[PDB]
């Protein structure tokens, strides 16, 4: 239960990061930028981590051209890509690892 934030206001912060969870096997953007259809996604705003190995690790993050569109594929959420289901969950570029500072 419980639902709110209060204090949004229109066009304002959040470019439009997602992060999914439980990615099918070799997903790669070929497979999300698909997955996305309809919404408009910005170039090389994708990532995909790996293991030690390089296995994936069925994590990726995607950044939309703006909320807006972040939305709309928010309720894509649970969508299974082939035979598996897709968990998404609103993130920012803050938080997507990249070596460095950016973080918390």
């Amino acid at each position: 239960g419980s639902s709110g934030s209060s204090g949004n206001s229109p066009d304002t912060a959040n470019d439009g990061f997602v992060r999914l969870r439980g990615l099918p096997f070799g997903c790669s953007k070929e497979e999300i930028v698909q997955f996305f259809s309809g919404l408009e996604i910005v170039p090389n705003g994708m990532t995909l981590p790996v293991d030690f190995q390089g296995r994936s690790t069925g994590e990726a993050f995607v950044q939309f051209a703006s909320q807006e569109i972040a939305e709309k594929a928010l309720k894509k959420h649970k969508e299974r890509i082939g035979h598996r289901y897709i968990e998404i969950f609103k993130s920012s570029r803050a938080e997507v690892r990249t070596s460095g500072p950016s973080s918390g």
